[PDB]
């Protein structure tokens, strides 16, 4: 709730860019800068690969930043707009859920923990498979569904 | 309550030493004199790597020890101006807690048992990370955020 901030460009919200551990993420095909006048004076490294830029948190700001694990049980889950239902390795959301320009919103443990960030999603009938970029010990991965759209 | 000794200089109140386990330690960057007559006759070794100083316990005060271990769980513990919080391999307390010159306070378990010495910390607006040195089986080890500063 505290942790979200809006990416804006010429008075419109292109995306949102969030504080986990000491480290703030930020995706890479998003356009326009950070409104946080303090944050906007970061510089920031690129890579292409996973679709991520990361910088680091200034001293200041830290006792803001949420918690993480790693740890992926089967389960419900909650983020900004419901729930979201996570079996056989994949996140699904009930369709009509989200619209362009609401990439970076973080997924929910029980226990307020993050454990993905969704980068857009698939089109199918009645129900969404969603793409995400998620990690594990000392590792990032990107895991992209067919048919994925950036949102 | 038995195990805290205080360290005075010209008159004023520098600092305090413990008497843990089968050893006195204090710590190195702080100046002045033991106000136990028999304490101040010992011999003592250093090392600048550590910031810290020990020597062996007299035979006939060896009563005084408090008991020690190394488990360290997640949880709360508590220390005598108020609670402490362990999450995350840092220990924290609330902001406006801990004042320069009392360093070299135990931090203890549910069961008195010493688990750290707090020898300053870092500063920000909510919350203040401490900064401590703990040991582990057969070494000792020195725990730094950045930023922190001397109490």
């Amino acid at each position: 709730n505290d942790c979200i901030f809006e990416v804006k460009h010429e008075g419109k919200v292109m995306g949102y860019a969030c504080l986990v551990g000491d480290k703030v993420m930020k995706p890479a095909h998003v356009k326009g800068t950070i409104d946080n006048a303090d944050l906007a004076k970061l510089a920031f490294k690129r890579s292409s690969k996973y679709d991520l830029e990361c910088a680091q948190i200034p001293v200041h700001m830290k006792s803001d930043a949420s918690k993480f694990t790693h740890e992926k049980p089967e389960g419900y889950y909650n983020w900004h707009h419901g729930a979201v239902q996570y079996s056989g390795g994949r996140f699904t959301i009930p369709t009509g859920a989200g619209k362009p320009g609401d990439s970076g919103r973080p997924i929910f443990d029980n226990k307020g923990r993050v454990v993905a960030i969704v980068l857009g999603g698939a089109n199918e009938g009645a129900r969404t498979a969603l793409s995400v970029v998620t990690w594990n010990k000392d590792i990032v991965t990107k895991i992209t569904p067919e048919g994925a759209e950036e949102w």
